[PDB]
């Protein structure tokens, strides 16, 4: 997250890390044993850490859980990243509490202009590589179509999303993928892509959760 701020221990219950011997994405956990991260960072051996603030101190809170499966979306499009969206069964359930805990999903789509909260523990710089050690905050707007469609000319698929600033200086980045774009309380976006961090004129690209929901659920039921 570029131009954020530390959230502060265990206020974002719902943030989950994917590991594998070092974090590479960031996920969202909607039930005790599913989270919801992007297809894009699939890979084998991945290890879903919960109840995490600082990803390399054991601070207490933490749950170390095995994926049991992870099911990337069939219509996945490694080249335009539509439809990147991906979901994990953890081997056993969690233990919810104050400091773990699910996210709503949506009933409805949000609106051009609503305030989301987007965490993660990606890249702070823009023009080079600083990883935090604990989890980093942004609270940014949903963006008009039009506006990004003019930024992403022939990009952007009705199951994206814009959300950030124009002027540039805040956005997530790399390390952030996967992870939630939560506004009023509902998982709406999961972060995906953009074209460097926090450039002007080029704001993050967010898959929209509410296109998916049926999908998730029917995935979720017969798994
Ligand atoms: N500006 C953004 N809103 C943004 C958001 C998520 C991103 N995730 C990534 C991302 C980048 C890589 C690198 C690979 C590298 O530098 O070694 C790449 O350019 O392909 C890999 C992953 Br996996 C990402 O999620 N970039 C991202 C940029
Ligand atoms: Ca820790
Ligand atoms: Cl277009």
């Amino acid at each position: 997250i570029v131009g954020g701020y530390t959230c502060g221990a265990n206020t974002v219950p719902y943030q989950v890390s994917l590991n594998s011997g070092y974090h590479f994405c960031g996920g969202s956990l909607i039930n005790s044993q599913w989270v919801v991260s992007a297809a894009h960072c699939y890979k084998s051996g991945i290890q879903v850490r919960l109840g995490e603030d600082n990803i390399n101190v054991v601070e207490g809170n933490e749950q170390f859980i095995s994926a049991s499966k992870s099911i990337v979306h069939p219509s996945y499009n490694s080249n335009t990243l539509n439809n990147d969206i991906m979901l994990i069964k953890l081997k056993s359930a969690a233990s919810l509490n104050s400091r773990v805990a699910s996210i709503s999903l949506p009933t409805s789509c949000a609106s051009a202009g609503t305030q989301c909260l987007i965490s993660g523990w990606g890249n702070t710089k823009s023009s080079g590589t600083s990883y935090p050690d604990v989890l980093k905050c942004l609270k940014a707007p949903i963006l008009s179509d039009s506006s990004c469609k003019s930024a992403y000319p022939g990009q952007i698929t009705s199951n994206m999303f814009c959300a950030g600033y124009l002027e540039g200086g805040k956005d997530s980045c790399q390390g952030d993928s996967g992870g939630p774009v939560v506004c009023s309380g509902k998982l709406q976006g999961i972060v995906s892509w953009g074209s460097g961090c926090a450039q002007k004129n080029k704001p993050g690209v967010y898959t929209k959760v509410c296109n998916y929901v049926s999908w998730i659920k029917q995935t979720i039921a017969s798994n």
